[PDB]
């Protein structure tokens, strides 16, 4: 399913993002002078199951989770540099049941253990000066689709 | 190369759309009550190499070409019905040297012989009440990419 | 549909190879010291609709057609050099109704006007010392499948 | 990279199968009356990193590991039923660092924690009366390739 996720907005998924689900987020640009850029996978109750905070200024990408009216938990990090490939940077999130796999354009995948056992119903995108285009292209699959030879 | 083509606007191509090139246009939605929706492949001099005019009101899809300061040439029509697949209808245009191949979601491919021998430097999208989303996701290839088993 | 086409043998297609059909033939190797290698798309009546003769010794790739008990017609050619990419060379054939599009790994596509208006029921592979592996992987589609970003 | 893995034989990988790697194994057929069919991912020292034992007779699929000159470790079983889709059943193995992801044609992915920390240098295929074709088409990726919209 194709969605157009606009900055400081969200998209309601036709189906729950759950184990086996894949979200292929692609940007039509890379604004090298952009600031903190966030992608959140939300549950129906608006609990932030997966928070992805790309912070060029801090040269790090933070992953976290929190209930709608709860406190952020400990942050998990990975360096920002050499993760995105301009001019079409991307983020791919896959639900593996007990954890999330997040792949950017370079480097190895990041694995984040689920903290809030609930499926996602929407995906949000926030930024005051996004590193990416608005909107970003998002193809969501219920399962890994067939793969081309390369 | 991924581009986001907004309605009543256009995108300048990083490279010339020429033989072997492929443009996969995908809409995040289908607006059943939409009106005439157009897609133009323009050369650097603004000549309309390929005019795709979807007319639900006339229940037809029209193809044509014309120079920047010239009149339209003869029209080529095909049925509008049974072409687009909601909620993510699509259009795929391939340059085969002497002609363009246009594929929709249903039916056999449509072939339009080239009338203006120039490569396209841009793609335009116009509509007062677009049948499709704005923007539309557009992936342009320099050549057919590797194919998945399905 | 996936098939394993062995050298000096053939595969009977589950469905007729016809307009919109795509055959993605891939080899698991490139034997640089191989000789003339042939791929034929046959009709039920065993008429050779498309004959693809790769001749390294003559540095050319010949395309032709002939009825089961008929004579070969005029040959159409294209240089052999810089067409295949080792170690996994490929050939992609697409039926466009009035002609065939044949793409290798490099260079522009080759277009061959149909001479025998009939659909194909089988694909044959012949060679005494094939440039390719035995068998070759062959995925046949009833129509162009969705395309990955690249 | 495309390989053709013949039954009761193996293929040496051009590169190490390691984290991020993906092996898409596809059979050109399904032999309903076939017997126990095995796929092994072996390290350079011939240690069996991942043993995939499909047992229709026991109606189960077994996963295990062992050193070249060692005994088998504890077995992990899953149902055989509702896994493979004829006529072209498939198996997809992805290396996620600390574990392997194994996907068949139906059902959710199976995860097998790594037991031997070595990368695989080869893939073996054994069976007296294989459930699958011989050879099997195998596409090995160094990382997840771009995904088609479907």
């Amino acid at each position: 399913m194709l969605y157009h996720l606009f900055v400081n907005n969200q998209v309601k998924l036709q189906n729950d993002f759950k184990p086996e689900s894949v979200a292929a987020i692609r940007s039509s640009a890379f604004n090298s002078k952009g600031g903190t850029t966030v992608f959140n996978f939300l549950s129906a109750g608006e609990n932030i199951l997966l928070h992805i905070s790309i912070r060029p200024g801090e040269n790090v990408i933070v992953f976290n989770s929190r209930l709608k009216n709860g406190a952020w938990g400990p942050e998990e990090r990975i360096p920002y540099a050499e993760k995105f490939r301009p001019p079409n940077p991307s983020i791919t999130v896959i639900d593996h049941g007990d954890r999330f796999q997040i792949r950017f354009d370079y480097g190895t995948s990041i694995y984040y253990n689920k903290r809030i056992k609930e499926n996602a119903a929407a995906i949000a995108y926030n930024a005051e000066n996004s590193l990416f285009s608005s909107p970003v292209t998002v193809d969501v699959h219920g399962l890994l689709p067939p793969l081309p030879p390369a």
